[PDB]
């Protein structure tokens, strides 16, 4: 049909590749994913039309609210008698005159009540037919949340800024919601446990090799047996035809058992050449058998062993690569993995205060710590009691002998009834260590029960990353994330961008491609907007490309203006939403304000006019830095962890104002960076006005009177935070231009080159002089840094988990758990609270 064709062209433009290539993929699991994945879209759409227009508006404009409505102590103290002042605006008449009505109401009031008292104040000079909007952006207070719980409101309370809201008619916004229609695509309409034996695979011959074959059977990151090398053979004729046998009985193969193979070379000095992984069981629970042609992959940078089991699974798309032919045993009938029922029949067929405390002490340990064999057998012999302390489940999982059908089954049964655990702990079971399907299933259930959309968005990038660790295209995690993204555009955005940014990586081109297809096919009119965005970025990447090649600094600016002035460019880079925050409208380019940043890598400084009716109450211009050339993933993770830390200190009662500015990777070493209005570098303050005593003076001039004190406070608190943080994360070398301060005293860092590889933030005499060595102010400062350090050491588990999940991404500074152990060093996990305290005190003495 017509709608089908158009939708296909647009989806092709958004994903980057045309849909018609997915069709030509003669692969059962691919087609069955593209089809079977559709009832998730159905569920989401049904949820969208369930309450009709209100449900739609909620789908497009979800409430940006904190996780818990409760407010910390100091935050509540910011309120005058537990109340808040709020300015509600109204546009009226043909001239759209703006009239303001100020109010003082309880911070726990519902937006409906705010509208009530607002109309009351408007008449003293009509029921709930109105909704509240944020003056200057596209945020709406559509749900009956307490106003203070909205991120915008709580922020306004902490910063001391007064909220400016706009009263809008419900029908004026509903009239803006398009009538979407999800059209179904045109592409929608045995022995088991008996096999007794040992695993043996035959390698036949290799092609495209102009050395031996090392192989192994692994369960995630652990080999279910010993690796076996095939007979060394001359490189000219790649013909082994050999039969390798493994010390693993066929029934004893876990559900997620994988074959990991590679081709090593011989000078003595061994070096891999091409790697590949195969699922012993397919997506229909069948067991591999017969011949199979597997196209291998080149080796990633920084490889330790002659095997890459953590690498993606499947046959290389580029068939013009080393292709290995394998031969699996074929038995009487098509063998399947037993049903959970038979697992229960074989499962059923197959204690002192001292150790009662020992188990607790074990569960208290962090994930990085290793578990000894005696401790593994210990936890296993105590597998039933470990159910009362559910947070020990990960370590318990690590104690199972996954090469024994018995233990595997009994563990399955222990999972079918295991108590749910908190999300932060549930994600721990979603990294590469836990590849089992029922384990990841349990974790996904936990996330479905206790994960707030706030926390989901906060932990989105990691989840999208652990997608790569899934054994099959169609799984529970992908369906959960996809439904959440098809019911919450605030999540669907960074879902689509986290996915698209890696469409250049052929390791996951297929997966993320199909997923992105199913998403774009059911996301609604927003697809259009995304396309516009994808075009804008497109154009940008072109220009920067021509800037870093043909005209690779004043001439660069001239050329840039001329290319930018072309109408194609003007249209394609005007009137679209900010990929950093889709609530931000970006209208006409203010070219007179755009420029090349003249620092390194030719950063592009872009300035747009804010088209919002009330753009003046937020910012009349939105400035962003398009950078093409520098990998932004590391910066994304760093800023994320900074926001999380800030939320921890706030939820703990110490106001250390951090600044986790935006930062979104949208492709291969391309991305956007949020501009912090009114900020300058240390070196810039030192310049205007070798010298190290004019920072305090500059701040004093920029903050005269009763403001002075306030300013100081900020610069202190923030500073302390950015100190502690930078010490724990081991951020790269800081200097006078890596650091920045705002005209109000806010201090924050930028450009986190490399982390986890030592006191980087050696507070210079500037900062110290700004805080007051022997002064009560410095004492309060030290107390702050100590408190913060403790607060973070109390979530070392969370952070370590986050990194362990981010391993899947090919970031250089994060290639193995060895890189993560650094945090285990700086946090003093193996020591006690006091021991770690002395550790941080002494570490901070080393000026
Ligand atoms: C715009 C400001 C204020 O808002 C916060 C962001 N800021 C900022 N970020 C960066 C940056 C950080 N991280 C990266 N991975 C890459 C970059 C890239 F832009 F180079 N660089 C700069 N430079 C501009 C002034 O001259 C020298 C420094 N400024």
């Amino acid at each position: 049909n017509r709608e089908e064709k158009i939708l296909n062209r647009e989806i092709g433009f958004a994903i980057g590749m045309p849909v018609c290539e997915f069709d030509m993929v003669k692969d059962p699991e691919v087609q069955d994913f593209r089809r079977n994945i559709l009832n998730v879209c159905k569920e989401a759409v049904d949820l969208r039309d369930l309450n009709s227009p209100h449900s739609r508006a909620m789908y497009v404009y979800p409430p940006n609210v904190e996780s818990s409505p409760e407010l910390p102590k100091h935050i509540y103290n910011k309120l005058d008698k537990g109340q808040i002042i709020v300015v509600i605006w109204v546009i009226v008449s043909p001239n759209n005159d703006k009239q303001k009505y100020t109010l003082k109401i309880n911070h726990d009031c519902v937006p409906e009540q705010v509208i009530a008292e607002a109309i009351r104040k408007k008449t003293r000079s009509y029921q709930g037919k109105y909704i509240l909007k944020v003056c200057g952006c596209d945020e709406y207070f559509l749900e009956k949340y307490p106003l203070s719980q909205y991120k915008y409101i709580r922020s306004c309370i902490m910063l001391g800024r007064m909220p400016n809201l706009m009263l809008m008619a419900k029908e004026s916004l509903y009239s803006q919601l398009p009538m979407d229609c999800f059209t179904m695509p045109s592409y929608s309409r045995k022995s088991l446990w008996v096999i007794n034996s040992a695993l043996r695979i035959k390698i036949l011959c290799a092609t495209y090799v102009n050395i031996y074959v090392r192989t192994g059977i692994y369960h995630g990151g652990e080999p279910l047996c010993d690796n076996v090398n095939t007979q060394r053979v001359p490189c000219s004729n790649p013909r082994w035809n050999e039969w390798l046998n493994y010390d693993i009985y066929i029934p004893d193969l876990p559900r997620a058992a994988r074959l990991c193979l590679s081709i090593c070379s011989v000078k003595e000095e061994h070096c891999p050449l091409a790697w590949g992984n195969i699922n012993l069981f397919d997506y229909t629970d069948t067991l591999v058998s017969g011949k199979m042609a597997l196209n291998l992959w080149p080796v990633p940078h920084g490889l330790e062993d002659l095997l890459n089991p953590i690498g993606v699974t499947g046959s290389n798309p580029n068939k013009e690569t080393p292709c290995l032919e394998l031969e699996f045993d074929w038995f009487s009938s098509v063998v399947k993995f037993p049903d959970m029922s038979v697992i229960e029949e074989h499962a059923n067929w197959s204690l002192r205060e001292n150790d009662k405390e020992q188990l607790k002490a074990i569960s208290t340990r962090d994930p990085l710590s290793e578990i000894t064999e005696q401790e593994k057998d210990f936890l296993w012999s105590h597998r039933h009691y470990c159910v009362t302390i559910p947070e020990i489940l990960p370590k318990l999982l690590l104690s199972v002998k996954w090469n024994s059908r018995d233990e595997v089954a009994q563990m399955y049964c222990l999972v079918k009834d295991w108590p749910p655990i908190k999300p932060e702990q549930a994600m721990e079971l979603l990294d590469c260590n836990y590849p089992d399907p029922m384990v990841r299933g349990f974790a996904v259930r936990c996330l479905e029960k206790y994960l707030t959309d706030d926390k989901l968005s906060q932990y989105l990038i990691q989840l999208v990353q652990v997608l790569k660790y899934e054994q099959y295209l169609d799984n529970l995690l992908v369906r959960f994330l996809l439904k959440k993204a098809l019911t919450n555009q605030r999540i669907g955005h960074f879902f689509f961008w986290h996915l698209k940014s890696e469409m250049h990586n052929k390791t996951v081109s297929q997966r993320f491609g199909l997923l992105l297809e199913s998403y774009c096919r059911a996301c609604g009119m927003y697809l259009k907007h995304l396309n516009r965005q994808v075009e804008a970025m497109e154009k940008l990447i072109n220009l920067t490309d021509i800037l870093k090649q043909e005209k690779k600094q004043k001439v660069q600016m001239k050329f840039l203006v001329e290319q930018m002035r072309r109408p194609d460019f003007m249209d394609a880079l005007q009137g679209f939403l900010s990929p950093l925050n889709p609530a931000h409208q970006l209208g006409n380019l203010r070219l007179e304000e755009c420029r090349i940043m003249s620092s390194a890598k030719r950063p592009l400084w872009l300035n747009w006019e804010n088209p919002d009716i009330m753009s003046e109450l937020l910012f009349q211009n939105n400035e962003i830095i398009f950078k093409n050339g520098d990998d932004l993933r590391q910066d994304m993770l760093t800023l994320q962890i900074i926001r999380i830390m800030e939320n921890i200190w706030q939820n703990q009662g110490l106001d250390l104002r951090m600044l986790p500015y935006g930062c979104l990777s949208i492709g291969d070493c391309v991305g956007l960076i949020e501009v912090v209005r009114n900020s300058h570098t240390i070196m810039q303050i030192q310049c205007k006005g070798f010298n190290s005593h004019t920072l305090h003076q500059w701040l004093k001039d920029k903050n005269k009177g009763e403001i002075y004190d306030a300013a100081i406070d900020l610069f202190t608190r923030s500073c302390a935070g950015y100190c502690v943080a930078t010490f724990i994360l081991g951020i790269g070398d800081r200097h006078n231009s890596n650091i920045m301060v705002k005209d109000d005293g806010q201090l924050f860092h930028i450009d986190f080159g490399h982390f986890l590889d030592r006191v980087p933030f050696v507070l210079t005499q500037d900062f110290l002089i700004v805080i007051s060595t022997k002064t009560r102010e410095f004492e309060r400062f030290q107390e702050m840094c100590y408190k913060a350090y403790l607060a973070i050491r109390q979530h070392a588990n969370l952070f370590i988990n986050l990194f362990s999940m981010m391993l899947g991404s090919g970031m250089p500074e994060l290639q193995s758990f060895d890189d993560i152990a650094y945090i285990r060093k700086t946090l003093a996990l193996d020591k006690t609270e006091q021991e770690a305290l002395e550790y941080f005190m002494k570490q901070m003495n080393d000026a």
